[PDB]
């Protein structure tokens, strides 16, 4: 019926799992065939929307409001598809299917067990993504590493996929840390050896091998591992460092191997035409720059890569489409937490300034004086979620005068909750307030930089909140100079702007989800021509 | 603190998995020692209330209402104690458990796992077991293959629980199934040692083995698997065919593994007496029986040995008790259904029937016949469960001429449903009526048989049943003859006899759960006294 090729190692994000998956994907895209993307992650969370940005990186959302790992996030740019809540599987979701239908009797009696009965919720939601993604061909990418318990269900899912579909429909490509030994030049073969094993040993032979390394491999090395894997040496393609991820797409038609791939599995097509995406990348590298742009970034988890991966992803969609290059100067908002040390030089330097989302009270007044900072010296901002909320309370505070405006989320008791839980409808509440997740409709209001920007009245973005503008404050505020140019079908405000700066933006939703290569978010395109003058 | 032995292996019930664990509890017991015993099942149902006794076997029910493994029955009938919900814990459960608190973000944050999520709570879930039972030692049977998935999660569980508490408060006990080649006399270890193998794997090295044989094990093939598993032969003990698993206990006693065991642990005491268990025993195997008496058991699944295990026990633990040999004549109440082939001869032979528990309605005919036929001809008689309800149908039908009397869950539609489910209060419904489960007050009439069994009026059984005796066809089911000698503490019709007869009793409730080779149900005392008059 459909084609099923399936990866595992990785092990890591160093090693390249997400983006290599996106990239084989891509590829198949542009040859006509219909692709789909899913992974699995064998951790017990039923989905990440409870999980620490910390740690575990960036939360993404699909446009049907699913909280999931940011690997879609991959897929979404690489394939620029929608994905959907059944591309990411979870043994958090799966576990909950089976005891959720056991406990309604709905297994007749029968003693569920991990085989047969977890391992068919596996193949059914596998099967599943394919049919109503409409795809001929589905990757299915693995996390974890392989011989962990956690791996289990999911590896012998797959076997047993492979005995009912055929080898003619049914492939493993394996991901392999190579590194030579810290000082001898030869490669430490004992990982490798040890994976071989534990695949065997669950009853899974690689057809193909990526090995992950700094420098491409030698001939001698790839024959090597090929022995040990038990693979044709024909059949092993390498995956070298690399100065931007969308290049991995074009190393890998250079080694044809999605040309290996289509063929072991028994079909045909050709003739790809990057030259799309091939000046797409160039234009990353920096290459024919126009100038060069340092964004000031203020939140936390700065040092974690993926924390904010889309965020810095649509930034470089939008600055790579009008040639320019960005440069990030990532700062943590405890470091501006300061009336003492002054900061008129530390962004002083930046042509630009976003304020993340991401919430508590952790480093609030470090973004809050950011932001004052981007008003007041005429420095373009942009406002993403806990950041639009947070120039709502810094402009009362400053503009209206407000000196105990908050959020309801920082301080439950201020005189002025600004920022606050609402109901469905009276609307003030410090129930458990209105969660809005996913594509959401948002109407521009004419004559304002929201309604340029997108260039029409109605449009949609991708949320995650629940703190919104309390409604007694919004009229208020707009006679102090801000404006409302966004707000939802039901009146929650979505955009706020002040048209007396050059660029200053904040919305709650998340247009960086939406961006891709080669359709960078609106909201981003707008912040980034203001920063680049 | 806490003492912990860990029982693997024994992959089914003839390998005497959970008899062993009991035995050796009991053994326990007799000593000084405070003890318990917990059962895991790594299956993924809940507990055991939705599963088919077919195939699976008879779902136990604790005094707590808990729906459990048969094992804990054994733990019941041998070391003389009340289990709880806490002594079976099953993969279903913990899973269950570990999703909600993820869900409520108890795990502020964290990507939860396998590894420690599962495990923890496994832990914690075995502690709880032996707080709230009170013990000073804790058996921990495992159920399953060792080295299969379902198992992981477990072995690695009690792994953590040793490396914790100590080599001298945890230890291992693997049963495994010795068995000798078709011909040639020489073992096939194949299974053996791909045991040993599994656990060194995960990293459990046992400390006694219980080779299950038909014989005892000869000094040459007990040195071997000494070897083959890395075991002291002093610490290889056999475990063989017996005639009643009532010997178990005694064949320990004799290869004294429950002293080999307290030392391994760093424990003193001795002098236990089982003279008084000894003679028990005795009994059960027939020495000095004053007669042999037939019963006949009319239910389905009377094939299977352990569908209506306790049931049996019961029967057994009255017979010793009176001295006498039963003989039990199993009957598919099918073979029953026929407007021919009549019986006068199929029980005629028999003194006492029992109509079995299990509802549906694939052989009810049959079952109806049979109590037609002990009403009619004053044979002894005991209905349970749905039993008894059928009785009160034939009563029905029969006696008091109510051809369509029957019960709702066999047709919903006949025109006198003399038995239905009912609603809290009021009382009749077709919603859902209302679950009985557990132990459960039940006041007896004085001057009845079921008074007098009991020689008392408040007692308890433990439920496990939804379809009651109508309410509104008590008063005329009385003028008819019948007797309601039991009621719930809210008037639900719980026993049932008819004076008219020598023995004619039947009960909502499950008196067999409560049995004990010391301690018989008084309503087997009562019927089995009857039967042999």
């Amino acid at each position: 019926p459909n084609k099923y090729i399936v990866v595992t190692g990785g092990v890591l994000s160093s090693v390249g799992k997400g983006t290599l998956v996106a990239s084989i994907g891509m590829l198949l895209k542009r040859r006509g065939y219909n692709v789909t993307a899913v992974k699995i992650d064998p951790y017990i969370n039923v989905d990440a929307g409870t999980m620490n940005p910390y740690m575990h990186g960036e939360v993404f959302v699909t446009e049907d409001g699913a909280e999931t790992d940011l690997d879609l996030g991959h897929y979404e740019r690489f394939m620029d598809v929608n994905m959907t809540k059944y591309n990411n599987i979870t043994a958090g979701k799966v576990y909950f299917e089976v005891i959720k239908k056991e406990r309604e009797g709905k297994y007749l009696g029968q003693t569920v067990q991990i085989i047969p009965h977890v391992t068919d919720q596996i193949k059914d939601m596998i099967r599943y993504a394919s049919k109503i993604n409409n795809a001929e061909i589905t990757l299915v990418e693995i996390g974890g590493t392989v011989g962990d318990i956690e791996s289990l269900p999911f590896l012998e899912a797959v076997r047993q996929l492979k005995l009912e579909e055929g080898e003619d429909n049914v492939i493993f490509v394996h991901i392999a840390l190579v590194e030579y030994l810290s000082v001898t030049g030869e490669l430490k073969t004992k990982p490798l050896q040890h994976s071989v094993q534990e695949l065997r040993r669950i009853g899974i032979q690689p057809d193909f091998i990526v090995g992950r390394a700094t420098l491409p491999l030698d001939d001698e090395t790839r024959r090597k591992i090929a022995l040990f894997t038990n693979v044709k040496v024909d059949h092993i393609v390498s995956s070298y460092d690399v100065e931007t991820s969308y290049e991995v797409p074009i190393i890998l038609e250079s080694q044809k191997l999605v040309s290996k791939i289509l063929s072991r599995l028994k079909l045909e097509d050709r003739q790809v035409d990057l030259t799309d995406w091939i000046s797409f990348v160039n234009n990353i590298k920096g290459i024919n720059s126009k100038k060069t742009i340092n964004i000031a970034l203020v939140g936390k988890y700065t040092k974690l890569k993926d924390s904010y991966i889309s965020i810095k992803e649509a930034i470089y969609h939008a600055s790579a489409y009008i040639g320019v290059r960005p440069k990030l100067i990532w700062i943590e908002s405890t470091d501006l937490e300061s009336d003492t040390k002054n900061l008129n030089e530390i962004l002083g330097n930046v042509n630009g300034i976003i304020v993340l989302p991401g919430f508590g009270s952790r480093g609030a007044e470090g973004k809050i004086k950011a932001i004052k900072y981007a008003r007041e010296h005429n420095i373009p901002f942009l406002g993403i979620c806990f950041g639009f909320q947070l120039s709502i309370v810094e402009f009362a505070r400053d503009v209206l005068g407000l000196s105990e405006a908050n959020s309801t989320e920082i301080n439950p008791n201020t005189k002025d909750p600004v920022i606050t839980l609402l109901d469905e409808q009276k609307n003030v509440t410090q129930l458990g307030g209105t969660m809005r997740l996913g594509a959401q409709k948002i109407i521009l209001k004419e004559g304002t930089i929201a309604y340029q920007l997108y260039g029409k009245k109605v449009v949609y973005e991708r949320h995650r909140h629940r703190y919104e503008v309390n409604p007694k404050y919004v009229d208020i505020l707009e006679d102090a100079g801000l404006v409302v140019s966004g707000i939802s079908e039901n009146g929650l405000v979505e955009i706020i702007e002040l048209p007396s700066n050059k660029f200053f933006v904040a919305t709650q939703a998340h247009p960086e989800f939406k961006s891709r290569p080669t359709n960078p978010s609106p909201i981003y395109l707008g912040f980034i021509r203001a920063v680049a003058s």
